[PDB]
């Protein structure tokens, strides 16, 4: 690319690998809104908690794929694999998964980013600070919030945790 | 100071220990908020019912530094000792200990317009009374049914009655 | 904490001991604050003036204890010791001392920077560069530009120079 | 009167004296008020400054007047006595001798407050205090400001130092 | 009276035993609503509701004396006896009395409107059909409505069921 400068493989690799992962996380949150909007479970808004999740990890994908090519780097897409499981349980169960989930996702911009730093680029580096790092722990700590919400409700009775926690907090 | 008239050093002396107290009284209140902000609390209302009490005794610590020197007075800042503790355990404790807090800060203003009234002082007398007095009762009457309807629903579930007030009462 | 992720205890510390720096900075911008409205002094501006910076140094010490929640710390409060001094002799003497403190403040942010850099810690590092880092160097310049202009004024009159300067360049 | 019910006769006699002192006390401020609208003289903003303290103190005359009717008390008028000078030297002066004049109005009213506290007069005791002794203090502290400023200034360049006042600080 | 027509004086001394009775039902709301706002009941919503209670009543007492002068009858007063109680238990109870109290004033009105036609007086007969008797039978069923809701929750839980009810019906 004529336009690339001090922009090292291993970043551009990098990106691609997380750019997989950011469509990945997206697919497992439309997977989890989808259980929730089911007759069975109708908790609507947990699920639309997930499906905005899942619309705001799609969109860093591109972002990222658009900043593949802002530096002259190649995007290269890999099959996007379906999530671990189609029946999210309960909102405890699913809250506790988009937790974990998260940080994994934290751990792999963590990890680019330190490798974006190996190679002194300090543009790439700025650019998954904000809003990308940022996000995640913002994200993290509100889902963290959620959960302890809902599990101290989970005692007192758990079908009315899941009611409650639906009407007030994701609502 | 020139403009000192009838200001006796009992009243600077008693407004300085006071507004230590205020200070000492936001700092605790600014504890308290920071608790329950923690990701394994998640009280959202309770900290930011805590939080304005901080700022409010804070406002009164300046107003009462600034009556200092409209009176002639000059004041001594004494070293704010952190709260007694960094963990409140829950939301009844927090509101208990609120409550007593402000009992005490309630105390020393009467105590301090006890000296005013002892000493002749019709300004500093009225002074006191409004805002500072009638503010306590407020808070304190305030504060005493806040802790009623929290301890009706703890019987119940003390899980859910953090949850329930937090959101309606304190929201 | 379920919310914590590449958060060292090192970078945990460092933020509680900096918070007592911030709240220790406000107290003592609200001790010059104080002794500029004193009758025998009025210079007023020179107080909007330290009284401004009190609060802002306290924002930002609720902002780093926000911080330390957000990342799964936990937030120990320290006793705040009092201002090294009651009275602070004149405009010029007050604006020195400010932007030693400033400086010590500065310092003090620059270290934890490099601790958060050292442990590798993204979020941290970029948290503290805006608007901690960055307001830290704009008031310095200020302070700097200030102490210029009143020294410049105080070899033709001191007098006149805080009143001067009180009126145009305070004002 | 019959009005009158708890109003005692020193009370009565106390608000007559106060309303006198009231009088004159505008009669001083008038004349400084005119003295500094000499040609000679040539300090408006000093003159509109006692100017203002002059109705006000007109204004509280009338207002003790007018408290004496609704209590069922008698109002009798005596002769206002003309200030102790027409030629009130210079600004410095002017303002230490309001200062002056100024704690001996708020004297009398400290004084008048006793009596009616004495004999147990909460409605007169409540009078008093807003906004007359508040008043009172807010202005001896705002000419105490006054006086430093001019002081700090005299010393530089007495005919500036009020010069620059004028402009300034009673502009 | 001139203005007297048809107007019976069983009716004229129906209207003042009536008009007690509606004197009498504005204390016991009244009653009933200080109890809701003690700091160990903390009910403010059922307070208000029986703040409001209370004004209607007085206001139905007021327009039956107006109502005594615009026939050509005189009005009596007698005095108005306390409350049965000062302690009103609780929130179900408080609706139960509530309920009796209604149903004794109903059955007043629907009496003194068969003396009424019994007398043929088809003005009075009118006058107490709409709003007296109207506005009873609709407060009946709405404070029958509310007994019902509280006692469901009650059976759950108790303490929950006046806080619940408070929030959410009489809010």
């Amino acid at each position: 690319s004529q336009v690339r400068q001090n922009f090292h493989q291993d970043c551009e690799a990098g990106l691609n690998r997380t750019v997989n992962l950011k469509f990945y996380s997206s697919y497992v949150y439309l997977s989890m809104a989808s259980y929730f909007n089911r007759d069975d479970v109708a908790l609507s808004n947990f699920a639309k908690f997930f499906r905005e999740r899942s619309e705001e990890e799609k969109e860093h994908a591109e972002k990222l794929i658009e900043y593949q090519n802002q530096r002259g780097g190649r995007v290269f897409l890999q099959s996007v694999e379906k999530p671990e499981r189609d029946d999210w349980a309960n909102g405890l169960e699913a809250l506790q998964t988009a937790l974990k989930l998260q940080k994994s996702v934290n751990q792999a911009l963590l990890d680019l980013h330190a490798v974006a730093a190996d190679k002194s680029d300090p543009h790439m580096t700025d650019f998954l600070e904000s809003p990308y790092l940022s996000e995640s722990v913002e994200t993290i700590k509100k889902l963290g919030d959620h959960i302890t919400s809902l599990k101290k409700l989970w005692s007192s009775h758990p079908g009315m945790a899941e009611y409650l926690f639906n009407k007030h907090t994701l609502g």
